[PDB]
């Protein structure tokens, strides 16, 4: 049988972003495989701060979400159906790397979850008719919502992301920051 | 901007089993929920039991997988794309519903987590053209990987389920059930 598999890497781009690729078991029905175990993955993030919060994002063709952070939340990200280019920008003003950026394909051929430390952009956009986005949170105290993240508009020229279109779909939060 | 919630009830035909039904915040984009938190949903099963395992189980139309179960697994399960008929068994040697069944019609438009105790069968068929099923996983020690689960036969006429179809897909593990 297979044993449950993640090979894991740091990003060469953003220090502290790591790459994360399970191991898929294939047959006639589709795919089984592990996003996440604490005996493997509890470690991508500090002694005493726990993954113990798992949420989805299903969004239309052409949705940009992002960018967005906290000071709190370590994020492991995937797309569970679909494709969406998953963008990681470095929010972190100490960082040597401050607003650069690193983009992963995410899906059906390259499952990757990259883990997110505190204060990064993340951001994705939806290539595919549909998407589930599988979004799991490791922080202290409660949740970070929307009046508590930061943002930074998905076409800020001091970042430069190369997305597919000019023309996403937008919440106004994500409109209010292109102003 | 809305709070997390959960309504949570118990099955009315198997004692010990929840249908737990998350609030999700709608908008052009399509939609954001939480699926689990460790504060809601660690209350549902004993103390010192965590779930600290995330599977997804991606197949295609007119797959049919289970019966299902172990001696030692807490199982949340959902379906975050596409539709399934999600199928639990009581397979409780002792209990009074011993071989009872219940069928959940789940989608994204029907959004029910179904929390099983061990000694349960899980099965489900996609109705849809493809489907992901999400698992969330609580036990003590080591997985029990298919070798360490009982099987029961998906047609089993002493469980009698109505299924949509009498040619589902199976794996050589789910015929054999069948013999
Ligand atoms: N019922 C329910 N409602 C929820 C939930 N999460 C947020 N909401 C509500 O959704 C609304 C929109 O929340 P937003 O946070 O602005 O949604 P958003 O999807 O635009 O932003 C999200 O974007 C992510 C990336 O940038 C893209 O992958 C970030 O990782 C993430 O931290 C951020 O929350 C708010 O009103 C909030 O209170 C939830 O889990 N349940
Ligand atoms: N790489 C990787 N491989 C995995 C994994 N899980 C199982 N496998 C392998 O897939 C093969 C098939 O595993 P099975 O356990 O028979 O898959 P299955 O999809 O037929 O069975 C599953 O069915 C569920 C319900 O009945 C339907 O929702 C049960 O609740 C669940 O406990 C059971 O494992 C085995 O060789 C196993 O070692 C995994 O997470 N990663």
């Amino acid at each position: 049988h297979m044993a449950i598999e993640f090979d894991i890497q740091e990003s060469k781009i953003l220090k502290g972003v790591y790459i994360i690729t399970p191991n898929k078991f294939r047959d006639l029905r589709g795919e089984i495989w592990t996003a996440f175990t604490d005996e493997y993955l509890s470690k991508l993030v500090p002694d005493g701060i726990k993954f113990k919060h798992d949420k989805f994002i299903n969004s239309h063709f052409n949705v940009l979400r992002g960018i967005h952070g906290d000071v709190k939340t370590y994020k492991l990200v995937t797309c569970v159906y679909g494709e969406v280019h998953q963008v990681v920008v470095d929010c972190r003003k100490d960082s040597p790397t401050y607003l650069k950026w690193e983009k992963f394909i995410i899906s059906y051929k390259n499952q990757q979850l990259i883990l997110l430390p505190p204060n990064m952009g993340n951001s994705h956009y939806v290539s595919s008719a549909a998407a589930v986005y599988y979004y799991k949170l490791a922080y202290e105290g409660e949740y970070m919502d929307a009046p508590d993240q930061f943002t930074y508009a998905w076409n800020d020229e001091r970042i430069g992301i190369d997305w597919p279109t000019n023309t996403p779909i937008l919440s106004d939060r994500d409109i209010l920051a292109t102003k």
